[PDB]
């Protein structure tokens, strides 16, 4: 990649219309409160990817790398007292895109069962993912 080394991968399962429209035309995300943490912590060390799902559905809607380290004070208007914080993006794919293997693979995400909102996903997913979105 552009990088020296693996970039790290987190899920957001889009579950909010207006969120994720305004995401792909605003280029920023808000970051839940349970998942900054980590988010922010792996920022400083590793490029960062979100890769963008459809609630339940799993469709791929995009992945972008994260440009800008967690912000409490520049959030997007959709933003909520679950967020802790904005990111900013850079979008490299968007999408509306079914895939069987993209949802199987979210679906056995959290040790075989169902992602959770915001974690942390393994470099074989997360790289297989973006292949499958490209």
């Amino acid at each position: 990649s552009e990088f020296e080394l693996r970039s790290r991968y987190f899920i957001m399962l889009c579950d909010n219309e207006t969120a994720i429209a305004h995401a792909k035309k605003t280029s920023i995300w808000a970051v839940k409160k349970d998942s900054s943490k980590r988010i922010s912590d792996a920022y400083k060390k590793a490029s960062v990817y979100f890769i963008f799902v459809a609630q339940q559905t799993y469709n791929a809607l995009g992945y972008a790398q994260v440009v800008s380290d967690l912000n409490s004070t520049e959030l997007p208007f959709w933003s909520d007292s679950s967020h802790a914080g904005g990111v900013r993006i850079k979008w490299i794919k968007t999408c509306n895109l079914f895939s069987a293997e993209i949802s199987e693979i979210v679906s056995h995400m959290d040790h075989g069962s169902e992602a959770r909102d915001g974690m942390e996903m393994m470099y074989d997913e997360g790289s297989r993912l973006c292949t499958l979105i490209n």
